[PDB]
């Protein structure tokens, strides 16, 4: 039911939390760089610490632009912050393998 950082422990979101976009919570993509990644959509998420401007570039979500989240305790990339789209106007898309689920 609770979702935390794999790398330290930090509380970052909960199942009830997740949002089906585009029909499904997990989409998985690939980065310019060849990475592939399984992102589970959030609506919402706490604990992270959020990096640099928001960018429209290469987003994987139309008219949503993103920036980097950390985990705000141990600086691990746990995913992206969407945002500047509609229904919702915001959203968290994080990296599965990079959270540990767990029992509140
Ligand atoms: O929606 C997103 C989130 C950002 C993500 N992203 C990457 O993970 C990355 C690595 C290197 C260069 C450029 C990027 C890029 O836009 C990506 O490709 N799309
Ligand atoms: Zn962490």
């Amino acid at each position: 039911s609770i979702f935390r950082c794999r790398q330290c422990g930090q509380t970052i979101s909960r199942r009830d939390w997740l949002l089906p976009m585009g029909g499904d919570h997990e989409h998985v993509v690939f980065n310019p760089a060849g990475m592939i990644f399984r992102v589970w959509c959030f609506s919402l998420a706490q604990g992270l610490r959020l990096i640099g401007a928001p960018s429209g570039e290469f987003s994987w979500f139309k008219g949503y632009d993103w920036t980097i989240a950390l985990c705000g305790q141990c600086g691990s990339h746990l995913g992206w912050h969407y945002e500047g789209g509609s229904q919702p106007q915001t959203f968290f898309g994080l990296i599965k393998d990079r959270l540990a689920e767990g029992p509140a």
